[PDB]
């Protein structure tokens, strides 16, 4: 469908992400059978929402469980909400979830990171209480989006394995929520921004309201109308704008006006003027040539798996911007709207990317990839959903400057190519206004990989002097520079480094600053970028990663990925003062000169 | 070679292991070109003997040097050791030492962990100071023990690869010595005990007199002359028994006297009366049922490599003993004679061990193990040349159970059994006092295993639930149980794991219980026991390894090795308490009862 973000004015939320909702496992599987959404949940714990349901109980086999979880709460509907449009949102629901308000189901969702919301207008009376049953699913198989297969044993007892360097962690990660909006109303927005040699520019709009006639005002951070329109679907306003900037993030507001008869619908979007291209090996914003820094980031934290936390989103924003990062990419996952409200406002550059991590049996049981058992014709479609209802949402943010649609598939095998080629198609049509990329892991390197020419940018994770040279400084740099001058000779696109990182045991310390030392860490990162100085393609260097977090359990994570500049605390290690020089020291946005 | 520990009677020794010797690197391999033993080393700096070259220095180009490294001292020769024999002795030098005295080429060896000596009478004069200089290789290849790879890089210096777990110390490890001894003397000796139901039973003497007759008196620990024989080549002596046991270790005194015309040389040898064989299933220890505790452990520490060093051998055992520590294993080359002398009067029981460990090539560039390519008959025979050398070293220690062959060979290639029959024939006639054995690596599985039914004990270094199974402690104790007890069916020998441990940061807790957390090392080494205990074949646990120990640099060696129960500096993990606990509430030397 169509996704607009809540928002306040004529259109109002009760929150409903007050935290505590009754919640069970479903262990039998009894649940659906015996319609729990029917009465109050049994055996039912406290539990905290937004939140991963993982970590809150420190309880190991609720942890690992695997399968169907309850979350039950009572909500009051607002008196005043009489006759208008009610609307029940959840902003993501990891993997899987089916709602019933009452006894009446009212949505289904496959996708983890990504809202989904159903009108309950009429299964809902306003001043009344109303149960609301969420049975909420983790598993992942071929056709979900990241991928995974469930093992059971022997003994019918499910086991979940996946291919992603991460945690599976789940439950209700962000807002749930309440809204109302009058029968006349706005529901889809598309703006496209034009600017040209930043003197003037074209903002075009595209506006979806049901049933009602559009008008259009632009205003300024002051609040003054600077342009107008009707043309309820398609105008387009001339400006002397103010561009939405990497260091700052100028924002426009643009208010959507869908009038009936009788009824008024209000809806205000924030709008950045900027211009996104890639030219040759530039990346272009506002036609100015960009150089990224910063991280891959993760949705972890200590205590909540993945949930949503404004505390840690202040914060981390504050160590990125002390950092001199200006940059990150929404590492394996569509990340909180939040997160990207955030960015429009501070002019933070995003790269924004899908859930779809893990198409590769090679990272470290079918012997076919690409395949009718493990990725195939269904899973495109899953595939192709994912990059729908991410564009979908994220369309509107100017932070957004590039989209990803897989993180690390293996590209070896033919049908690789076969599988991606649509989707890269597929994913232009629904964002013109922004390049594309798909995210390439090591052993798929220059000579190798069959699909990197279909996109526009090249997205490399690169492990040398760890995965391989391990502890090798002096070869890693050598096998760095030559692939990396491989792909720019290769293709002639921009290159971003969108991983590079060691771990590093916060508090080990050795004179012989080898692996899995501070001030290994410390070199490794330096040499990296020696070379990138050295590369005119290099247009961005993003550090894996901001801070340590969990995956699953196995001999190469010691408690987890320690590859953070920080710890999962937000503990500086060492390094983080290197990038601190290195990134405060830079011409914002601007690329070294190869030298201090 | 003949070899004899030597000890201070009439005999003297002054050691030139007071530590500080001249030291240089030689990267350009001049050193034998220019008789750099002519003169003092230039470019030279303070060594400290005995002790690893590698990390003195803190210095990583030190560390990880790979080639001849030059040792020299000038020592004054004693007055009073005039017309006397002179022997230098190195207990050990690792991998390949070659030794001059002034511009005199006296000796060479093969082999990091064993003596060698020779007389050097005619080029010392006595009240004179005489240079000392020392070629010392670290250089491992397919014909050494253990066997390496050295490959000469792209700008033409060499790195040193090898496929055992712990790190490649190198430089004198242990004391060198002046030695004296009168023109004849002894420089061979061999003593048996048996004891049947430990009434009064017998010692047989076996020696070599270097040109005179002997003695030979045996003595109480009270100095008592019990028994006494004159047949200076073979005799019995039969006294009420008082055995040398595990709990106490009591001992006898064998005075060796070799009489010539004008000289006698009297040595002193130390005997513990004490049986060792297998009846089915059982290790018995004189003549009864025995159970190992203890430990697979290193000679490894903070800045001596694997240098030996008293105060580390006195702790140690300190700790060994307030375990409950009974037995443990040198682990992967022969340990400091010192720490068998400890073992022998303190009465506990030691897993003797050769260096021939990495003869795999799955544990984690030639096609067949076995072949002329990788290990061929000139390697069995360095192979046979280490278990010659050992066993001429220790055959003689009473705490000494048993020889283990060596660690952790891949038995599944063609050929194996070929190459481990003919070593375990030379072995059993080298030493039929002895039990023999070859510690068994995870995937040679009872069922997957050639070459276990030449020896007489089973070790087994087992790992479920840590590189297989990963943390899960259900599914490992199944396959270990099953694994164990198919195990007492395809032989009925005695079952002594060997190996059994999981990586453990210091300081690492988790509510999860889960890997690489001190809980989860305790929950691990808690379900090993349970198994253990239900398998009457299981004769015994040593747990691996003592305390953590360095590796060579990979993305699965954090500090290096994290699985000792200590921490390199000897602070306890948590599961140091929980061993404390079951090694102290046995009996010992015996099993529990399947149950509490
Ligand atoms: O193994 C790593 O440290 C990281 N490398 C990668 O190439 C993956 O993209 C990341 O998910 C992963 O966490
Ligand atoms: O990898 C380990 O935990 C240990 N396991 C073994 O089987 C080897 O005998 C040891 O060297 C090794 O350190």
């Amino acid at each position: 469908s169509h996704m607009l973000r809540p928002v306040e004015t004529p259109t109002r939320e009760i929150k409903k992400l007050d935290g505590l909702w009754a919640f069970s496992l479903d262990r039998e599987n009894c649940g659906i059978d015996q319609r729990w959404w029917e009465s109050a949940l049994q055996e039912s714990r406290a539990i905290a929402v937004p939140g991963s349901f993982n970590d809150q109980f420190a309880d190991a086999d609720i942890r690992n469980y695997a399968g169907n979880v309850w979350y039950q709460r009572e909500v009051f509907i607002p008196k005043g909400w009489a006759g208008q449009r009610i609307v029940l949102r959840f902003d993501a629901v990891t993997h899987y979830g089916k709602v019933w308000v009452n006894n009446q189901e009212v949505m289904e969702h496959q996708g983890g990171y990504t809202p989904f919301e159903a009108d309950v207008t009429p299964y809902v009376i306003a001043g009344k209480s109303v149960r609301i049953t969420v049975c909420v699913n983790n598993e992942l198989n071929w056709q979900t989006i990241p991928p995974g297969m469930v093992i059971t044993d022997e003994n019918g007892k499910k086991k979940q394995s996946y291919f992603h360097d991460f945690f599976n962690y789940a439950g209700i990660h962000r807002s749930v929520m309440l809204y109302t909006t009058p029968n006349t109303w706005v529901d889809d927005i598309t703006v496209v921004t034009h600017v040209a040699q930043d003197c003037n520019h074209a903002s075009v709009d595209w506006q979806v309201v049901a049933n009602g006639d559009v008008s259009v005002e632009l205003r300024d951070a002051d609040q003054q109308v600077v342009a107008t329109g009707q043309g309820t679907s398609g105008t387009l306003q001339v400006v002397n704008p103010h561009l939405w900037q990497p260091g700052e993030g100028y924002l426009y507001e643009l208010c959507v006006t869908a009038k009936s008869q009788t009824e008024c619908d209000i809806y205000p979007l924030r709008v950045g003027i900027r211009s996104v291209a890639v030219k040759g090996e530039q990346f272009l914003i506002n036609h100015k040539p960009f150089y990224f820094t910063g991280f891959g980031r993760h949705e972890d934290a200590d205590l909540r798996g993945k949930g949503f936390d404004n505390v840690l989103m202040v914060h981390d924003h504050a160590l990125m911007d002390w950092i001199g990062a200006n940059s990150y990419r929404t590492s394996h996952y569509p990340y909180a709207e939040e997160m990207l409200d955030w960015a429009d406002e501070h002019g933070i550059v995003v790269i924004d990317e899908t859930a779809a991590v893990g198409f590769n049996l090679s990272l470290g049981k079918p012997k076919e990839l690409y395949s009718e058992e493990a990725v195939n014709g269904e899973t495109q479609q899953a595939h192709l959903q994912a990059i729908k209802e991410l564009i979908a949402r994220d369309k509107n943010h100017p932070s957004v400057v590039m989209w990803s649609i897989a993180n690390e598939p293996d590209t070896r095998p033919q049908g690789a190519r076969e599988y991606f080629a649509p989707l890269a198609e597929a994913t232009r049509k629904l964002d013109p206004t922004r390049p594309i990329t798909c995210v390439n892991v090591m052993f798929c390197d220059a000579h190798t990989d069959t699909i990197s020419d279909l996109f526009d940018v090249l997205c490399l994770n690169r492990y040398y002097g760890w995965y391989v040279q391990s502890g090798d400084l002096e070869t890693a740099e050598k096998v760095l520079e030559k692939e990396l001058l491989a792909w720019q000779e290769k293709l002639h696109q921009p290159i971003i480094i969108t991983e590079y990182g060691v771990d590093t045991l916060a508090g080990l310390h050795s004179m012989y600053t080898d692996m899995w030392s501070e001030e290994y860490q410390c070199a490794w990162l330096d040499m990296y970028h020696r070379v990138f100085d050295r590369v005119s393609a290099v247009v961005g260097e993003q550090v894996w990663n901001f801070a340590d977090f969990a995956t699953s359990q196995g001999i190469l994570r010691v408690g987890g990925n320690k590859k953070g500049i920080f710890t999962r605390d937000r503990k500086p290690k060492s390094a983080a003062f290197l990038l601190q020089k290195r990134w405060t020291g830079m011409n914002f946005g601007e690329k070294p000169q190869q030298g201090g």
